[PDB]
């Protein structure tokens, strides 16, 4: 957790800097020059990390695709998959007692409310989920993420089964990232910074728009798909929510579903 | 900020899991199997990031070496370096008034107390610095870091000029990292985890050991060089301090020196 003072006079060590002899002051300005050269090299490092993310996203894809098929009930688990304990840290007696706690229900297909439960177990995303959002999020069949190089950034895709709230099958949110130091504040470069977020138009069915109420803006998770010193921090909170989904929830969804992982 | 429940029965959604029909329960165990495959692929990603860090550490080295030469007074700034503003966000009047606030002092060599000031402006490291540590840290000429692949991990090196407190020129702290998921808790893999920290023997001069007091353990930053549910969290705090130095302070030292960056 860092903080940049965009104005020099407000620095915490300003009195010390001001009292430095001009001799010493010019050495500090040389270090500011050197610091920019460090920043430019750091920028190339982060671009290489971003490319590495793209390479491993293709490697990740099949295991996420198999997760979706299981959640949707399109494939049934193999016996190796059934042999994996549902929870960690149990005993054989505790595990056997768990499996004997509820007989099979052939009418239950897939894993109902998987992504709703996983999202609601992350404390940041759960606070954005209102009650009128809950029955819509139960149609979530998948949540995916992929990074891009041409427009630099990443996107998050929310895949919805056919539902009476909107016609969209995939709701996409895109963040455009800047990987270069910005000419207006080059020494503040901390890595890829969000330039702007782009949402998606939801084709609501009549009377189902949970983002509006009687008409004024209503509190809804689905305002996530209409993105905008207050506007700068508003984009920061929106970007942090997107990061929680891409970096934390998506790769470890089942751990949030069981509640073994909390964040 | 995450939290793993190493015991399944303590999960926040345990009651929901327990009540799932065995039919649905076996699908969740398939997802635990798939989650491990995701983790194994993530492990290879982090190894590739670590190798990328090693590649760019060689690229970073010359700008850090030039910083050390300026801090030590071995080279004087060029006119391009002098043309870089000492602080960001000023005016030409404010910048000119800053440079006129103290005439040159030819007896002042380099930048005195550069690394002491930078470390003390980071709030985590400053809390570990006692007053008897301050005159020792003024002999700090450089603080460097480098990652390793053969023993996987990284080290931090504290370079000290000849001083009356100890004979060591370089004090090294090494962290050994594990990049594979651990067989005792594989689903808890969050990336490279610290296995153990290795410090360094300080050859104190007589009566100068600030880590001892009248004899019992004294509070001193230099206990950082004698590393060890309490011992696990003790290594975590020691590792977080090493991370603050490697990841935050070292790459942006001059910004902590001026106080334009706070963390
Ligand atoms: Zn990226
Ligand atoms: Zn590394």
């Amino acid at each position: 957790n860092l903080y940049f003072q965009h104005m020099g006079l407000l620095s915490t060590n300003f009195d010390m800097i001001q009292a430095l002899p001009l001799n010493v002051k010019q050495r500090v300005c040389a270090l500011k020059n050197l610091q920019m050269k460090t920043i430019q090299i750091e920028s190339d490092f982060y671009k290489r990390v971003h490319e590495l993310e793209i390479e491993f996203e293709g490697k990740f894809k099949s295991t996420f695709d198999q997760r979706k098929a299981i959640v949707a009930g399109e494939v049934e688990p193999t016996k190796e998959q059934i042999d994996t304990p549902i929870l960690e840290g149990l005993e054989g007696d505790q595990l056997a007692e768990l499996y004997k706690a509820a007989e099979a229900d052939p009418s239950a297909k897939g894993i109902k409310d998987f992504w709703l439960t996983a999202l609601r177990t992350h404390d940041l995303v759960a606070e954005a989920i209102e009650e009128h959002d809950v029955p819509i999020l139960s149609y979530l069949t998948d949540v995916t993420t992929a990074a891009s190089k041409d427009p630099a950034g990443f996107k998050i895709e929310f895949h919805f089964a056919t539902n009476p709230y909107f016609k969209n099958q995939v709701l996409t949110k895109t963040y455009l990232l800047g990987f270069d130091p910005d000419a207006e504040a080059p020494l503040q470069f901390d890595g890829p910074h969000v330039i702007r977020a782009v949402g998606d138009t939801i084709e609501w069915e009549d009377g189902k728009n949970v983002t509006k109420k009687a008409t004024v803006k209503a509190d809804s998770f689905f305002n996530f798909f209409e993105p905008p010193e207050q506007a700068e921090e508003f984009l920061e909170l929106d970007y942090e929510m997107g990061q929680a989904i891409r970096d934390t929830i998506i790769p470890r969804a089942v751990l949030f579903y069981t509640g073994e992982l909390q964040s």
